[PDB]
């Protein structure tokens, strides 16, 4: 039952929450689908999405180039951190605040699509009334119960899931370039991943405070072909650190394999 996710959010000493759907059919399972939780860099796979429909309504190219500065640069920015002082594709720079969660490359996303109130604008138009977007990196870490700035639920960001890699958001290409990208992503591999079953091509995004929260939110494709899952997880406030959450969010994969 549902009553394995509250049984797994004990062991993890913070608030657990999780949401699988299967849009094709409408099962549905999860824990605390509907509260509030801290994105951390979750809120990079809608500012991607964000940044290709900007690109289909013609607005925006890929192509186009960002001047990269010293000052852009802050902490886990791997590939930002190679380009000081010349500058780099939108495409590229949404590659890499996707797989390998490079942070200046979100911050210097972001002014494309009007900044955080921007995206928030972008969600709430494609049918997300609960998502907010309010600061850029390092900023949007913080976290406040009561302070809805920065914080997505896990139902609606299982539906931005579906909304951007299954819906009609995007162009055909876009929604698969936003697929592949999930598909490359490089810092999931001790987390969802590595407790889902053989069967499934995975796509997915992470997120980290370094300090008490992590999440992760994940396309889950049937390699024999037929209709996808979407499975999002945000883990706050836990008591332990980056190695035991990723724990959790390995059991969450683990108790979403046994539904699927």
């Amino acid at each position: 039952s549902d009553a394995d996710f509250a049984t797994l959010e004990k062991t993890s000493g913070g608030r657990l929450g999780v949401c699988l759907w299967h849009p094709a059919s409408g099962a549905r399972y999860g824990h605390r689908m509907d509260e509030r939780f801290p994105m951390c860099s979750t809120v990079k796979f809608p500012l991607a999405a964000a940044i290709l429909h900007r690109v289909d309504a013609g607005k925006l190219s890929l192509d186009q180039r960002v001047a990269v500065r010293q000052g852009d640069i802050i902490s886990h920015s791997p590939f930002t951190e190679r380009h000081v002082g010349k500058d780099m594709t939108v495409r590229d720079l949404c590659r890499a605040t996707l797989i390998i969660s490079d942070n200046a490359a979100a911050n210097l996303l972001l002014p494309l699509i009007d900044g955080p109130a921007g995206l928030t604008a972008f969600l709430q138009a494609q049918g997300d009334r609960i998502t907010v977007s309010a600061r850029n990196q390092p900023e949007l870490n913080h976290f406040a119960p009561g302070d809805p700035r920065d914080t997505t639920s896990p139902a609606a960001m299982a539906g931005n899931l579906q909304r951007f890699l299954l819906g009609d958001v995007l162009s055909p290409a876009s929604r698969q370039q936003l697929a592949d990208w999930l598909i490359d992503n490089q810092t999931g591999d001790a987390r969802l991943r590595a407790g889902l079953p053989q069967g499934w091509r995975v796509g997915d995004k992470t997120g980290s405070n370094g300090q008490d929260t992590s999440n992760d939110i994940a396309a889950l494709w049937p390699l024999a072909g037929g209709a996808p899952w979407l499975l999002s997880c945000y883990l706050q406030g836990s008591a332990l650190d980056d190695d035991g959450r990723d724990g959790i969010l390995r059991q969450v994969g683990e108790l979403a394999g046994a539904r699927l």
